[PDB]
């Protein structure tokens, strides 16, 4: 049976960061929903990339659970997915399952919003370091991926690579992200 | 004034061979039109991403020239482009008019179906080498980027970064390539 994963969309979202977990991850064979925080309509990302969500949030959401949850960056977009109630129900419920929760570049700040995953060792971007480490909640880490319980977390637009393989090996093993790793022309 | 790059968007595209340039040429300041070959509809890229075009072609064409003309890859997307006669009217203008035309994967394929900028070295993605080399029109290159007269060329979406900043480096300097890339954190 396939893996499937969620991949949630807000307005201000890292179209990159978006885009290289979606597409890597469909490489792998999983079963992506990229989901629409707002609704079914068209996603203006950071960079005015216009996605169009494979389903809303509210749909999606009726067809879980999922094997990961996938929070693209962005400040604006992190922003979003830190004020939705709807968002602290999925990952409240994906904590409690024991299943994967993955963010990148602002998008752990989500996770310190909705109090998921304490304890844990995290990266995010740069940037995004002070607020995610307000209250002394989690770890940090400087690594590009970094993956501690249930949290696996990543930098920037150039670590999206690394952070969709590690999803893949995570979801599918090492062999099957070797394989899909080795036509990209990766470093 | 800004300058101006053109990004054709055709059925097949690949996603992060699309998005990541357009997002980064942004980041540069660069004026980016996504341009739907088909017309002004939601395109359905390779791995099933979705983008709504800036525009169509038809009227981006309107409002040329560009300082550069991009050609995302992707097998089916290239050959979208490489059949297209409105492609074909857009890549000999600019190449008449001696701008950058660059082209990532098997996009430059097409380069070689509208018979453009022959004598060029240019690399390609290891599976489209052979397609591209058809009769010797161009000289092969295994470097991740390569840059020779008006054409500029990449292999893969792995070396996409690399392309895009090739690409802002040649219309807006090394400086602003520099300040564009460190938050990205790039390997
Ligand atoms: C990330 O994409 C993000 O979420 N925030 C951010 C900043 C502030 C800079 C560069 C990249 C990113
Ligand atoms: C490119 O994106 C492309 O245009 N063709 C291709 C193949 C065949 C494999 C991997 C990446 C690419
Ligand atoms: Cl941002
Ligand atoms: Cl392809």
């Amino acid at each position: 049976a396939s893996k499937r994963a969620l991949v949630i969309l807000a307005k201000g979202a890292e179209e990159m960061e978006t885009v290289i977990p979606v597409d890597v991850m469909r490489r792998a064979g999983i079963k992506v929903t990229v989901a629409g925080l707002a609704g079914k309509d068209p996603v203006q990302c950071s960079r005015d990339v216009v996605i169009c969500p494979d389903a809303s949030l509210e749909d999606a959401k009726k067809e879980g659970p999922y094997d990961v949850v996938v929070l693209p960056g962005g400040n604006l977009g992190a922003q979003n997915l830190s004020e939705s109630a709807a968002v602290k129900e999925i990952l409240k419920e994906q904590e409690n399952r024991k299943g994967l929760i993955a963010a990148i570049c602002a998008g752990p700040t989500a996770l310190l919003a909705h109090e998921i995953g304490f304890g844990s060792k995290v990266t995010t971007h740069p940037l995004a370091k002070d607020k995610m480490m307000n209250g002394g909640h989690y770890t940090y880490s400087e690594n590009r991926v970094e993956k501690d319980g249930l949290i696996l977390t990543s930098r920037g637009p150039g670590t999206s690579f690394e952070f969709a393989l590690a999803i893949v090996e995570a979801l599918n093993g090492k062999e099957v992200a070797a394989q899909v790793k080795a036509p990209l022309v990766l470093k």
